[PDB]
């Protein structure tokens, strides 16, 4: 129950919330009883008190509650100002992705596709599992921090481990494993 209603947040909070008549403001959050509300038209035994439960025990820091107002920290495929701290003391950052990627990322670089920002962490574990979403022959991208700050592509904390930067230039990629 948890997963279920927690996917349908992240699909309202990230991509579609106009479907079901929200209207994030600009820093990506709407009211909590607004979310409540549109959760229940599926899950009708849902309660602010059980989306509660899931932003305070989610375990990668998917949501952020500020009073009653909530949002995705990240993931967004509609324009968002954020303002998560930048990400100053990591050295390396690490991106999973299906093989098949490799060739047009080793070209082109990560890209954020459709989000707004690309998505890297600073756990191993978690790169890889994030790869393993999308097909069966993860490579651990490795990704030199300091190589996108230098160019301008300054790295945000948006979760526990997860970050968010414009993009990542294949420069800055410096081992698939």
């Amino acid at each position: 129950e948890r997963k279920r209603v927690s996917k349908l947040m992240a699909y309202i909070l990230r991509h579609s919330p106009e479907e079901f008549g929200l209207r994030p403001d600009v820093e990506g959050f709407v009211s909590l009883n607004e979310l409540v509300n549109a959760l229940k038209t599926v899950y009708p035994e849902v309660t602010e008190e059980f989306v509660r439960e899931i932003v305070e025990n989610d375990p990668k820091g998917r949501y952020e509650i500020r009073g009653d107002r909530i949002r995705a920290r990240y993931g967004h495929s509609f324009p968002v100002s954020l303002d998560h701290e930048e990400d100053t003391e990591s050295r390396f950052l690490y991106h999973g992705t299906p093989r098949r990627n490799l060739p047009s990322i080793l070209k082109e670089g990560l890209k954020p596709m459709k989000r707004q920002y690309v998505h890297v962490s600073t756990d191993k574990i978690e790169a890889l599992e994030t790869g393993r979403r999308h097909g069966r022959e993860v490579v651990l991208l490795v990704i030199d921090a300091e190589c996108l700050r230098k160019r301008g592509f300054k790295i945000y904390k948006a979760g526990k481990n997860v970050r968010i930067v414009e993009r990542v230039p294949p420069d800055c990629i410096t081992l698939a494993v």
